[PDB]
RNA sequence: AACGUACCUUGAGCAUAUAUGCUGUGACCCGAAAGAUGGUGAACUAUACUUGAUCAGGUUGAAGUCAGGGGAAACCCUGAUGGAAGACCGAAACAGUUCUGACGUGCAAAUCGAUUGUCAGAAUUGAGUAUAGGGGCGAAAGACCAAUCGAACCAUCUAGUAGCUGGUUCCUUCCGAAGUUUCCCUCAGGAUAGCUGGUGCAUUUUAAUAAAUAAUCUUAUCUGGUAAAGCGAAU
RNA sequence: AGAUCAAGGUUAUGAUAUAAAUGUCCCAGUGGGCCACUUUUGGUAAGCAGAACUGGCGCUGUGGGAUGAACCAAACGUAAU
RNA sequence: GGUAUGCGUAGAAGUGUUUGGCGUAAGCCUGCAUGGAGCUGCCAUUGGUACAGAUCUUGGUGGAUAGUAGCAAAUAAUCGAAUGAGAGCCUUGGAGGACUGAAGUGGAGAAGGGUUUCGUGUGAACAGUGGUUGAUCACGAGUUAGUCGGUCCUAAGUUCAAGGCGAAAGCGAAAAUUUUCAAGUAAAACAUAAUUU
RNA sequence: GGCAACAGGAACGACCAUAAAGAAGCCGUCGAGAGAUAUCGGAAGAGUUUUCUUUUCUGUUUUAUAGCCGUACUACCAUGGAAGUCUUUCGCAGAGAGAUAUGGUAGAUGGGCUAGAAGAGCAUGACAUAUACUGUUGUGUCGAUAUUUUCUCCUCGGACCUUGAAAAUUUAUGGUGGGGACACGCAAACUUCUCAACAGGCCGUACCAAUAUCCGCAGCUGGUCUCCAAGGUGAAGAGUCUCUAGUCGAUAGAAUAAUGUAGGUAAGGGAAGUCGGCAAAUUAGAUCCGUAACUUCGGGAUAAGGAUUGGCUCUGAAGAUUG
RNA sequence: GUCUAAUUAAAACAAAGCAUUGUGAUGGCCCUAGCGGGUGUUGACACAAUGUGAUUUCUGCCCAGUGCUCUGAAUGUCAAAGUGAAGAAAUUCAAGUAAGCGCGGGUCAACGGCGGGAGUAACUAUGACUCUCUUAAGGUAGCCAAAUGCCUCGUCAUCUAAUUAGUGACGCGCAUGAAUGGAUUAACGAGAUUCCUACUGUCCCUAUCUACUAUCUAGCGAAACCACAGCCAAGGGAACGGGCUUGGAAUAAUUAGCGGGGAAAGAAGACCCUUUUGAGCUUGACUCUAAUCUGGCAGUGUAAGGAGACAUAAGAGGUGUAG
RNA sequence: AAAUGGAACGUGUAUCAUGAUGCAAGCUUCUUGAUCAAAGUAUCACGAGUACUCAGGUAUGAUCCAAUUCAAGGACAUUGCCAGGUAGGGAGUUUGACUGGGGCGGUACAUCUCUCAAAUAAUAACGGAGGUGUCCCAAGGCCAGCUCAGUGCGGACAGAAACCACACAUAGAGCAAAAGGGCAAAUGCUGACUUGAUCUCGGUGUUCAGUACACACAGGGACAGCAAAAGCUCGGCCUAUCGAUCCUUUUGGUUUAAAGAGUUUUUAACAAGAGGUGUCAGAAAAGUUACCAUAGGGAUAACUGGCUUGUGGCGGCCAAGCGUUCAUAGCGACGUCGCUUUUUGAUCCUUCGAUGUCGGCUCUUCCUAUCAUUGUGAAGCAAAAUUCACCAAGCGUUGGAUUGUUCACCCAUGCAAGGGAACGUGAGCUGGGUUUAGACCGUCGUGAGACAGGUUAGUUUUACCCUACUAAUGACAAAACGUUGUUGCGACAGCAUUCCUGCGUAGUACGAGAGGAACCCGCAGGUACGGACCAAUGGCACAAUACUUGUUCGAGCGAACAGUGGUAUGACGCUACGUCCGUUGGAUUAUGCCUG
């Protein structure tokens, strides 16, 4: 027979969670309750707070509610330059200043932001990890459009009432330290995920992967697999367009 | 009137008892690698997680800091002070290399004794909890999953099948072979005729108180190209 | 060619018949063989293979070449000569 | 099932046998010696019917040896007194030699053991040698809590209300949808108020 | 009450509200302390004696919970206005966002005397009592010196794409209301004060805790979680050796054959031996130099290549308190 | 640093690093019998899947074959439903006709590839060259008898008294080579491959001594194994006896040793052919298979515009001799 | 699931000549506090108690108006079936056989001839030579005429050249194809004319079980076709030129069945063929396992023995010649014929319910086809040196570089280095290769994966049994006799010493000389083993004793303990590296001579 190959077992949990013992509390953008829609709100930084898993780190901030009595915690990512004691802005009437939150329709073209929000009170499901930023290039006044730039490149079309945090967000850039030991990527991958620091094909024994084995070690068998078949088969690159060397550019319009 | 018939041409079957086979299930006897449906265990071990815990003393001096000294500036220059790194030699912790040394019906279903490696981290680990049999897990050998691992482990459908091996039990009397042709995904087996044995049954002036046969020579009659020849015939 | 009368020696080569004559069970087995003489391919060849015609060995003891399944005598109820 | 007015505690079945005999042979008949309650012959039938064998199953038992193999790692035991039927021990207590060396062969804790801990008494197996003491038996006692601790809290995670699906069992399941699926709160009419997923 | 930090015997929570604690990983650290020990001296009694030794020994203790003194030690408060910069550690840390100072605040974990302390009890020995659950006498006195052969509070810094759990229970504060609440007093106070009665259920407890109680079919050199942890030499928790505790438990008295089992030396030469320099030998500690090529300029570095190293008798140096 | 736990610890693995590849959430990778889960307390400096391998230094040419996607211009294929025509009807064809494969490009840090022939230089030898053949393009920069050169004990110096080896260099290289990664590499190894330095019973060649055994004695006391079984030659045989025919021969019971013989015993051949035997495994082998892609109906709504005057209210066309 | 959307005032802007029109608009941003729990207002309760203690309500504060909780997607996802494609991810499978073992070749798997075949027939192997899966409307059917292979003489252009003529033409040709056979007014050339290459019924021939298919053959009946007739014709002149069910499918009577009865279409059936099974009596069918697990096999190999010897080591013979001459000193070509078993294949006879299979080490042994030593003889043998050849197994046949080796090839000793045996030998080792499990490389396969090609890494096991053998002791009995001495004899079996060296012999003999008798012998010595002893010397240690570290013994003796502390000397022994030793009789091969 054979097995269930090294791709598809991670859906089992048991050695293929994530280790989020020590992750620091479920990190969203505030809520559209009537406040940010109407007018805007003053909440205050009182720590920044570190969350082994991300590089990036957090934003703790806090509010007093329009509505009860009591104060109400939420966690930001951080933009930069957030020193503690800031007041932060969160509404549609709240001026641009960094890193204040506020919807796409009152800032003109050329700003960058991070934390953006694609549909319209799912609080901020793009574009925020370390060294990177939101941008917005596009306003249009017909029904409500602005496009955006992603940091891949790829330009694609957003609504506008959305919201998002004006600047960039901190981190970056954790690729130009080389790690350099295989004691630092342990800890990498101590509180991330857990894969493997991870084991090749061209030597698995070839019943338990598609490719390895052999006579001598060789892929052997080709090495672009389909579009679709037959998951778990698709060890591999996947529906790979080119292949190899990009001898020259490769970004998008 | 031609030809096929398992046909009638004055009927013979059934009812069981017996014996030998051929055939179908346990099919003479025990025997296999495996296929299945269900439950099963992480109490070594792969392995993350949780929470605990421990791992002696020693050499090498990293940034940072410290004045002395030179020079136009940039600052170069010994002296220290400082204790960082998956850094080193080493001990209880562990590992298991070469001796292919000590017992190889042991001390043992893997250990003892000399030797060797790491030893402040990819470290070492007690408990809790996940992961499941064609899958778990694997810093990848098809290792490991309870002395089992190229699929466990335990009861069944399971007396599962075998052209393949082992055994196939009392005495005398009578008779006494095969190893061949064909056919077959056969060439180690089976059917098939062959030989044999049994069962009587019909009958000879060749069977019952020859002028009729069937087998070896003769007599007669056809039948073949092998020796022996034959090249002063063919080929 | 057929039926039916007429004539017809002693039946027509030798030597026998331990008896001849047939239908079932398709009856249990067995479908691997071996050797010598001549006759004989394959090979230089062999205690090899490959055969036609017999006899034997397997089935078989036996007296004889000490010995030896086949060689040569003879094919094995119990007994004396 | 029929049968022989069948033998049988005045010895029936098998067991031995240097008593005697019949068959070609398998097998009986017979004498003696155990033995203690049931047995065979003719003729009809018949069942799981006679064994040298199956690397046969089970239970005794050989030679080698029934005394060979070997009980050789951890420095190494010793005279005298007891007592004892009897002592190289262990069983003591008297000396006094050397080990274990405080990352012990030492004192007490965990898992697992389950009566071993203790006195008293002892015959045989038990202690790969003995045995007067033993982790063996015999026979007796022996574990006390408000403070040590389980108990409460919650961790990774068991998926363990009925929204759901499956023929049902049940689900290698971040069950976040499930009138109120609120704990409620000394409370006020007129779902006690903003509150609790 | 205090200029304050905060102080005091107690003096307004019923809810709502923040804010902490409850809440730590791991590394090296100066400060103190605990006990473990070690030398010095009084004591008390034991050790040995040919010979000598004012000598080698045991033993001197005081628990929790309390009250009072109550500094190590960082951070605060008042003052004050520092450059000729200054203060401070093993470090770097510090300063007109107030440094040195002058005094104070609070944490004392720490100690030290007194409560605990019947010569408490215990212990070291005295004497006397057939002796017995007896009797009674005496002692408990001081300094010092060091250590991670260990724990502790405190202090700062260190690696780090490694940032080091939750929650039961809990304090104080905030808070609008509301309830106390007369001055000739009677008081009262879930009062967070003093103090008296009153119960606190459930079960687990003996022992081995591994060369004889576990699992290894067994009393089997085998794998088993941690805890205490001494004299010497010395780098040291090494390794050799004894005190302290405990063991002789591995079948025995005998006997000098091979071969084997392990621990060895062997005159010459020294790899020829054998698959091969593999078992096995030299080297090994520390100080003093002396260090080659190749380097990514962090090495190679203990390179190699050397010298030196007892015992005994001495001078020279490195400190603290009172100057 | 990791693994074969019980014969493989290494040249396999593991990195760090480096170029790629899908995904902007209706998502990609994926467990799923089905409902809902993992990735994800998340979001291109994150996830998923890879080939390699520090770095120092360069990533040689090729899109034919298959793998591969395509903003892909496509009559040549092409399934049901649905729509047409015949037919009394089951049925017969028609018009159709989407995704695939073919068809058109893009790509090798995707698998994998990367030729011979003659001639030719005032000696010879050569081949700077010249011609021709043919391919998707012709092994490029470097290396080498490499761990990889049949011929092999290559050809040449050196190490050596004398070296099939180990170093060097030489290239027609059976079958060297650029991330299936090429060529140099400084620091460490229970890594292999050789010559010195030290060296010693490794040996020339054995010499001896201590530790417990055997051995011998007192207790204790088994196991595999065994046709009965043991004196060899020659001959026969089933062909290398222990008995068989002739010989040689042959005097008990037994200790200490040793392994030449018992074709000694292990384990029902691990190699090997064989079963009309089965398990692992692979795609250019037979048939299917979950996932996936795709067309239709189903569930499934209300209006608009246009593309279809279809059925349909309603209008209008006629010239051959003659008349 | 908090403020959904319109509308109204609420201020400002612009235009309209104070309005309408549209808009901004209604409110917290300069600064780590913080806000909840109704005040205000209004009118009622407008009170109760009784000015007096104390009373609520609504709405405003805090705008109306309509409901869907909010966006975003919409008749598309999702989901139900069916519609085809991709789909080794995953499941079940098979992957023949024949064969001097297997592959890998191979068709010799059905099928045809010539032999192989021993004169009936029959018949063998992967024996020999081949052949076939076609081809032909004429190459068929049959009457008619007319005879070719060649070769002679010929004939403008005319040879190997054409075409006509004439003779000889026994078939030397033709006949579709291989090979045989037949074949002469045919079975051929040419010509005519036609479809018998037809329908039909059953038997018969060779394949053999006297089956089936197939192919031939003779009929009976028909219908014809040529020829005047008789006749000839049911395909190739005869030995090849090919197939069974299931169906698909035609052609078919104008045929029955559809089970209540019609009619009509469909299928269904019978009968002749064809589509098809070349592994030819008929499964639809690719790989490999160095991870592989089983039934077994000597019916079948690798290893060990065994007969055989193409191979090779191995001699004989006759002499063509060489050897200055001289064939035969030594040689011996061309050809002639013979033994061994070391290999090298052969073969498959034994062991597959296991014979531990390659080297070196240690170690006994035997063997002649003799290397060199003893005794000769030969020569182109002067001598020295060396070659031949007979007899001869007695001691001897080595120390090293690479390799894993036998050989190979070195270096050196040697006055000098020969071959061989039970594959001698793994319960004696070693394990370096080789022939498991790790792992890389080059190519070949798309791959898991092979590679008589290279790397490196890997458990090598039990004896106490019985003979065999070294050493150990010994009994009743037996016997020309006892219990027990001591002292003897040898039948008997083993048998071990060895070869060099120098000096003489002497520069002698000899030789022209050069060179040179290491001649006979005597003397001295030396190698290896062999047997022993220890005085001296080397080793090892009376672990007795002296210097000595660490710790306890209070201090002073010790060697107290560190499983032998380490060191140095060290007597008894035991030992080699040292020592002392190892020999004489009698037959008689090879041979010379003796006499005859």
């Amino acid at each position: 027979m054979g097995r269930v190959i090294r791709a598809q077992r991670k859906g089992a949990g048991s050695v293929f969670k994530a280790h989020v013992k020590k992750r620091k509390g479920a990190a969203k953008l505030r809520s559209l309750d009537f406040a940010e829609r109407s007018g805007y709100i003053r909440g205050v930084v009182k720590d920044i707070i570190h969350d082994p898993g991300r590089g990036a780190p957090l934003a703790v901030v806090h509010f007093r509610d329009p509505y009860r009595y009591k104060i109400r915690k939420e966690l930001f990512i951080a933009p930069e330059g957030m020193h503690t004691g800031q007041f932060v802005y969160c509404g549609r009437k709240a001026t641009l200043q960094i890193g204040n939150v506020m919807p796409l329709s009152q800032m003109p073209e050329g700003t960058i932001i991070c934390n953006l929000e694609e549909k319209t009170g799912d609080r901020g499901r793009l574009a925020r990890t370390s060294g990177n930023y939101a941008t917005v290039i596009a306003h249009n006044q017909d029904t409500k459009k602005t496009r955006v730039k992603l940091p891949s490149g790829a330009k694609k079309v957003v609504p506008s009432a959305n919201r998002a945090m004006v600047g960039i967000v901190a981190g970056g850039g954790r690729i130009d330290k080389p790690i350099l030991k295989a004691g630092r990527a342990y800890h990498k991958y101590k509180v991330k995920r857990n894969s493997w620091p991870k084991v090749r094909g061209v030597a698995m024994n070839p019943v338990e992967h598609p490719h390895g084995g052999g006579n001598h070690q060789h892929i052997g068998k080709a090495s672009t697999v389909k579009r679709g078949t037959s998951a778990g088969r698709k060890v591999g690159l996947i529906a790979a367009r080119r292949t190899g060397r990009i001898r020259g550019g490769k970004g998008d319009s």
